[PDB]
């Protein structure tokens, strides 16, 4: 009933009225390549009803190195789907989408095994907490999630084949789309300040610390302040 | 994100693009009970089978004594017939498992079981081609009916007809009479083949008919198929 016209996201879509996360569930259970997890609420993401939450099976047959760009698949898809509602998103190294440098998306990744979690959350009809948005508050008007939902997973289908071919394309895609060239403070890891200046190969943030050291900045642990 | 409120049918939705059948899916797949299998299209069409028609199976596991397990047809038809009410549309269930719209049928239900699980199907033609003689939603009422919708509105009304179901299996069985095709005249054919005048059911869900012999016969479903003459 869903329609979705994709090859390998969303072949399989497994909805729940609640559960504890959409990751959780994708990390704790077999599904096969392309699944889609999708609930109305999440009770340990505390997502509210009126959002867009997911999360995508992945067993992507790339280097063990490719895999990180896997973030990024998930934030450029959400940034695409944002462009067809006419609104404008922006990545927030390393997972974070804003609109107007207010958070409307957030993407997770976790790996389990031979197999990736993609999680994203996106803001749509949901309330949300100060300093964020959504597709409603940036609209004027609640937006239909299935219409979100049938967009976003196309988007994230035909990026992921094209990821499958070519794993090093996403990267100046997602470094099109990204907030470069600005001051940042790093929360987490070594909680450095400086100039967020690029993304190499690996995803990593190359930032130049104020001391002049150049250091790069890796995935997981990390989330980023603009100064 | 279907934004489904119920207990027990519709807590874990699984949709396929294309599928051989929900039934059959259902059928060799271990599920919870509730569970809703949903498809854009069936191949070998269980419960063809186009693209644009609502069609899907539920896995129920119901604590009940096994004289009812054959009303969780008329569970299924019930079902559909209040859903279509919803929709404005008036059908009216043709035993044991059809609804029909101006005796044109919109949709069809299969049970079936597996040990402990019994598998409750449902195909409904909504905004999907149709075959000659049947109807659809969107021919009903004139304009393409969002799919969605329509399951939102059946699996609400499956699960609340189910609660009551496991309470009491004749509160079904009475409402698939209030809202079944009787009082007319139909054929019979299985054991042999004879006309006559369906008047009513009894509450193991037999169809109880006068030949126009005078005589009076009850019959077992699925031991039958129904035309109306």
């Amino acid at each position: 009933m869903l329609g979705l016209k994709t090859s390998i996201i969303g072949r399989r879509v497994i909805y729940f009225q609640e559960i504890t996360s959409t990751n959780e569930f994708a990390k704790t259970s077999y599904l096969e390549e392309g699944t889609v997890i999708v609930a109305d609420k999440q009770t340990m993401g505390e997502s509210p009803e009126g959002g867009l939450w997911l999360s995508i099976v992945l067993s992507p047959k790339v280097p063990q190195k490719d895999l990180p760009k896997i973030v990024f698949l998930g934030a450029v898809g959400v940034v695409e789907t944002l462009k067809e509602f006419s609104i404008d998103g922006r990545i927030k190294w390393p997972n974070d989408v804003l609109v107007n440098y207010k958070k409307i998306a957030g993407v997770l990744v976790e790996g389990k095994g031979d197999k990736i979690v993609l999680g994203i959350g996106l803001n749509v009809n949901n309330k949300v907490p100060n300093g964020a948005t959504s597709m409603k508050l940036e609209l004027g008007s609640e937006v239909p999630l299935l219409s979100v939902f049938r967009s976003l997973i196309t988007n994230l289908d035909r990026l992921y084949l094209n990821f499958l071919k070519n794993p090093m394309d996403i990267l100046n895609l997602v470094r099109d789309n990204m907030i470069l060239g600005v001051r940042v403070k790093i929360l987490g890891d070594g909680s450095f300040e400086g100039i967020a200046e690029d993304i190499d190969d690996f995803g990593r943030l190359i930032i130049r610390l104020d001391s002049g050291e150049v250091k790069k900045v890796i995935y997981g642990d990390v989330s980023l302040r603009f100064l």
